[PDB]
Order: structure tokens, then sequence, then C-alpha cells
């Protein structure tokens, strides 16, 4: 049988604070179901160890949504509230099969759109450099479809063993931490200014695939969101 993530004390602390997704943005389980042993073959413990993600599906997802903690609802935030939003995580991203192109892995989204996304990406060229089998993060300054709406940036090549991420934003502000390095430094989100939905998500976000039946996996040592004002 499979095992349940809340199973070990690893993802607690997340647990209290998320909803899972699955396998649309529709309810799969509240953080009180995830608490008392929610699993399935797309959320379930791997090796005494992960909390593994698996989905397939063009715009399909099996991913946390932030939640206010202890049972509460949906929390939104502001990029220009004068705290610290912080998410860590570390990721062990396996070899994804055929017909997988990306797979977005943390975010931040408001109400109406992704203010940030890290992914996994197959194959991609970034001003003009191509890269292959790699992480990147795309940032949305604007909401229009256009190159100029967008700033995207090779964070890593991906490990086979796990990389560690934080994501910080403060004052209108983005920072990205990958395995101890930082690689976005102060990315400008002021477009943002005011948007009071904002929020963390983290999981498997499956973007583009060219097989719907492919399944994209994702395993997660670690996640959570770091509370700066220490609210008990
Ligand atoms: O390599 C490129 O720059 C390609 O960008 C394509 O447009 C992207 C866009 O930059 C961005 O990555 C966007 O991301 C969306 C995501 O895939 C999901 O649909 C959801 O999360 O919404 C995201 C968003 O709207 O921000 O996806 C588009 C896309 O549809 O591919 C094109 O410009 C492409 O021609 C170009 O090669
Ligand atoms: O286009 C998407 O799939 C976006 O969905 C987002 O989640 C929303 C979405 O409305 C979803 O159906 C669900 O809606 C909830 C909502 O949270 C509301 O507050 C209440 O919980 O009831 C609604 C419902 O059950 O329909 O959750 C929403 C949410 O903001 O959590 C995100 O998953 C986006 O990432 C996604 O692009
Ligand atoms: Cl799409």
């Amino acid at each position: 049988f499979l095992t349940a993530v809340s199973s070990i004390d690893t993802f607690l602390p997340v647990l209290n604070e998320a909803k899972l997704q699955w396998p649309t943005s529709a309810l799969a389980a509240s953080s009180e179901e995830l608490l008392g042993g929610y699993v399935g073959s797309q959320f379930y413990l791997q090796d005494g160890k992960y909390m593994q993600f698996q989905i397939a599906g063009s715009s399909n997802r099996c991913e946390l949504r932030q939640m206010i903690p202890d049972g509460g609802s949906e929390i939104g935030w502001a990029v220009d509230d004068g705290t610290t939003h912080t998410a860590t995580s570390s990721i062990v991203v396996p070899e994804q099969v055929d017909g997988v192109e990306e797979v977005t892995i943390m975010q931040i989204h408001s109400g109406e759109a992704p203010q940030l996304r890290i992914s996994w990406i197959r194959s991609k060229s970034l001003d003009g450099v191509a890269y292959e089998d790699f992480i990147m993060s795309t940032v949305r300054i604007g909401t229009g479809d256009s190159s100029d709406n967008f700033v995207k940036t090779h964070l890593a090549d991906r490990t086979a063993g796990a990389m560690s991420f934080q994501i910080d934003v403060k004052d209108s502000k983005l920072t990205i931490t990958v395995n101890g390095n930082v690689v976005v430094n102060g990315q400008d989100l002021s477009f943002w200014d005011g948007t009071d939905s904002c929020y963390f998500k983290a999981g498997a976000y499956n973007n583009n695939p060219t097989s719907e039946s492919a399944t994209a996996r994702i395993k997660f040592a670690a996640l959570a969101w770091v509370d700066h004002h220490h609210h008990h």
C-alpha cells in the first residue's frame, strides 16, 4: 500500500499550511485531510523520505497551495506589504519521461496570474543560449503575452541529487537562492504592488506536454513557508 506523506514528521508544518489541488485546481485534500493521512499515487511518501507528486495531462497539477495555518482559508498577501515572504524547498527532480516538456515545481501566484514559476525544462533557448535539462525561473512583469512581459533565467542544470531553493519577496523585490547561491538578486515585482491575493505553491504542474498521458514526477525532501513574524 502507498505510504502517506503525513506518516513522518518532515512535512507536517507545510501540510498544516496548504491544501492539495489535483488533478486540476479543484480541491483534492484539505490541510486537515493531508495531516490525516490523505494518500494516492499522485501524492505519497517515497523512500520513507520524499513527498512525491505525480501528474499527467496538459495544465493539470498535483500541487500544494498556501493556506492560512491551522485549518484556515486561502491566504493572500502582497509583494509590497513590507513583510518578507519566504518559501524553502529541497527537491529531487528525476529524469522526466518522454512527452513531459516543462514541470513547474514552485510558484508565486495570485488571483489572476503567476508572478513566478520555477520549472524544470527539457530544452529551451534563453537570451541566445541553448540549455537542456535545467531549472528555470519565469517572472511576470506584466500581464501581456509578448516576451517583454517576462524575465526568464537559467537557475541551474538539473542534478540527480537534491537541490535547495529559497524564494524571498520583500518590498516588491524577489530573490531566488539555489544550493545556497543567490541566482536572482532583487528582481523587480513592483508591477504587482497592491495585489493582495498572492500565495505560494509547490508540487508538480505540467506545462505544454507533447503527450497528455506522460506522467511528470517530482520528489520533495523538504518544503516550508517560513513566517518571519512567528505567529503562534
Ligand atoms: O520560449 C519562449 O519564450 C516561448 O514563450 C511562450 O509563451 C510562454 C510564456 O513566456 C510563459 O512561459 C507562459 O507561461 C504560462 C504557463 O505555460 C502556463 O500556461 C500557466 O502557468 O500560465 C503561464 C503564463 O501565462 O505566464 O507560457 C507561454 C506559452 O503559452 O508557452 C511563447 O511566446 C512561445 O512562442 C515562445 O517560444
Ligand atoms: O486556472 C486555474 O486553475 C487557477 O486555479 C487557482 O485556484 C483557484 C481556483 O479558483 C480553484 O478552482 C479553487 O477555487 C476555490 C477558491 O479557493 C475559493 O476561495 C474557495 O476555496 O472555493 C473555490 C472552489 O472550490 O472553486 O482554488 C482557487 C485558489 O485560489 O486556491 C490556482 O490553482 C491557480 O494556480 C490556477 O492558475
Ligand atoms: Cl497551456
